[PDB]
């Protein structure tokens, strides 16, 4: 994997699940698995990178997987959609 310029813009959009969205990188020689932490970090709230849910156009990321595959090689920028999931919550109360 060489590669070297700066990175690509990922816009984590959500499925009308909380609203807003938030453009980070997404380096080509970055990782699904990683960006979800690196995501979790920019994100407030510090979900985990399990969790991260990784769409890009509906296709679910897994982790292995690297940007340079997934996004396309022409096209500008990218819309990914970051669903958290959390882990049960203590209900009533």
């Amino acid at each position: 994997g060489s590669s070297g310029s700066s990175g690509v813009t990922l816009l984590v959009k959500s499925p009308n699940q909380r609203h807003r969205d938030l453009e980070l990188s997404g380096d080509r020689g970055w990782s699904v698995g990683h960006l979800k932490a690196h995501l979790s970090r920019v994100y407030p709230e510090r979900p985990r990178p399990e969790d991260q849910r990784l769409i890009y156009s509906g296709k679910l990321l897994l982790d292995h997987q690297c940007l340079r595959d997934l996004l396309p090689k022409q096209e500008k920028r990218h819309v990914l959609h970051l669903v958290c999931n959390v882990k049960s919550g203590p209900s009533s109360g």
